[PDB]
């Protein structure tokens, strides 16, 4: 089973760990990669309630299972906080525009 389901993309919290930790570090050395510029600040326009504190980063998780190094981002975040804690997996798979909806 999935820990996180976005759209129908699968990835478990290991998944997940490593694309955070990898997102983390490029943060902590002031390092962006993609046209995208990521990781970069999640403003967190959708208002989700995430239990940790702000401010937030968003990263791409790849379905690959592969660490994003540039290139197409996918629909697929991992969201983390200055304290490297994860907020949560969101996508914009499901949803209009550029939104977010969390992954189930
Ligand atoms: N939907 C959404 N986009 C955000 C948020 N924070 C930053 N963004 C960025 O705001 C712009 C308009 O959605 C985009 O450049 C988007 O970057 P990403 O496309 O990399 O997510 C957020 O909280 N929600
Ligand atoms: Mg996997």
């Amino acid at each position: 089973a999935c820990d996180y389901t976005c759209g129908s993309n699968c990835y478990s919290s290991s998944d997940a760990s490593t694309a955070q930790a990898a997102g983390y570090k490029l943060h902590e050395d002031g390092e962006t990669v993609g046209s995208n510029s990521y990781p970069h600040k999640y403003n967190n326009y959708e208002g989700f309630d995430f239990s940790v504190s702000s401010p937030y980063y968003e990263w791409p998780i790849l379905s690959s299972g592969d660490v994003y190094s540039g290139g197409s981002p996918g629909a697929d975040r991992v969201v983390f906080n200055e304290n490297n804690q994860l907020a949560g997996v969101i996508t914009h798979t499901g949803a209009s525009g550029n939104n977010f909806v969390e992954c189930t």
